[PDB]
C-alpha cells in the first residue's frame, strides 16, 4: 500500500506535469513521505513499473476477452471498443502512458519508450487479428488490409482519449464512445 | 533565414526529444550559431512561433479549402481528410505539436498549452460544422451529433499521425489515408 500510494501519485504528476518535470522529491511529498529510494532506486524504475501495470490493466485481459465476445466478429468489436471506454474512465493515466511514451516526444528515453511500443503491438495484434477474422466471416469489408484497418480502429481510441485530457470540463471517458462505435462499424454516410 | 533554420531545428528537436529536453544551447549548436538569444529571448518565445506557424500551415487554410470543396459534404471531408494526409507527411512536427502540445502530458506549461488548445479548437469547429452541413444535406447520418462525430474524425485523425511516430519504419505518412478516409465515410461492415 505504500508502494500502492507511490505509483498512484506519481501516475498523476506524470500524467499532469510529464515525466522529466515530475521528481521523486515531488512524488514523495505528494505520497506523504528517503523512503522513496528504498522501494525505487529512480524515477526510470517508477515508470517501468507503471508500464508494466498498464500492460496487466489494458493488454493482459484482450485475449479472453476477445475470445469470449460472439457471436461474429461485430460484437468482438462491441467488446473491444466498451472495454476501451471503461479504461478511458477508470484508468485513463494508464491508457495515456501506453499511448504517448511509446513515442519519442514524451521524453521519457530509449528503453521505457522501448517497452511501450511493445506493449502496443501486443494489444494492436489483437486488434488486427480481429479484423481479419471478420473479413474471413464476411461481416467487415475486404477493400482494404486487416493491418491498415486496425491501426484506423486504435488510432481513434488513442485520440479519444487525448480529447478527454484536452477538454475535460466539456467531457467525459464516456462522452464520445457512441459516436465512436457508430463510426467504426458504420461510417458517418446514410 | 537565419530565423528558419533556427525554428527548424528546434522543431525538429522538440519533436525528438520532447519540450523539456530541449534546450537553446542544443538548438544553437545544430543550427551552427549568444546569436539565437537576440532572435528569441526564451525557448518559450520559440515554441509559441511555431505554435503560430503550425496555425498558418494547418488551420488558416480549412475555411476556404472546404468552402471549395463539393459538391457535397461528402467531397467535402474527403478534402479535408486527404490535406491532413499531405500534411503529415510533410509537416507532421507542425500536426504533432497542435495534437499533444495541448495537454498537459507534453510538459509545456499552461501558457503554451492554452494556445494550442485555442488553435486546435478552431480546427475542430471547421470539422463540426462539415458534419453539420452533411446532415442537413442528408449525406451523413443523424444519429450522432455534429460535435461527437467531428471529435471521432479529428481523434482518427490525430491516432494516425501519432502511429507514424511510433513506427516510422513500418509505414509512411499515407500509409494509412484509404484506409482511414474508407472507414471515416463507410464504416467496417460489410
Amino acid at each position: 500500500a505504500s508502494t500502492e500510494n507511490i505509483l498512484g501519485c506519481a501516475l498523476d504528476l506524470f500524467v499532469k506535469n510529464g515525466y522529466r518535470a515530475t521528481t521523486i522529491d515531488m512524488i514523495a511529498a505528494r505520497a506523504g513521505l528517503g523512503a522513496i529510494y528504498f522501494y525505487f532506486k529512480t524515477k526510470d524504475a517508477i515508470m517501468l513499473m507503471l508500464l508494466e501495470e498498464a500492460e496487466k490493466y489494458i493488454v493482459d485481459p484482450i485475449d479472453e476477452y476477445m475470445a469470449n465476445a460472439g457471436p461474429l466478429a461485430d460484437a468482438k468489436l462491441v467488446k473491444f471498443i466498451n472495454m476501451q471506454a471503461l479504461l478511458g474512465v477508470t484508468k485513463p493515466q494508464h491508457v495515456l502512458l501506453l499511448i504517448l511514451v511509446s513515442i519519442d516526444f514524451s521524453g521519457t528515453g530509449d528503453d521505457i519508450e522501448k517497452r511501450a511500443k511493445a506493449i502496443y503491438r501486443r494489444m494492436y495484434g489483437h486488434v488486427e487479428q480481429l479484423i481479419a477474422q471478420g473479413q474471413t466471416e464476411g461481416v467487415f469489408r475486404s477493400d482494404s488490409g486487416s493491418d491498415e484497418l486496425a491501426s484506423i480502429v486504435m488510432a481513434a481510441h488513442d485520440g479519444v482519449l487525448i480529447e478527454w485530457y484536452r477538454r475535460p470540463n466539456e467531457l467525459t471517458g464516456k462522452t464520445l464512445t457512441k459516436a465512436l462505435r457508430s463510426v467504426l462499424l458504420n461510417g458517418l454516410i446514410v
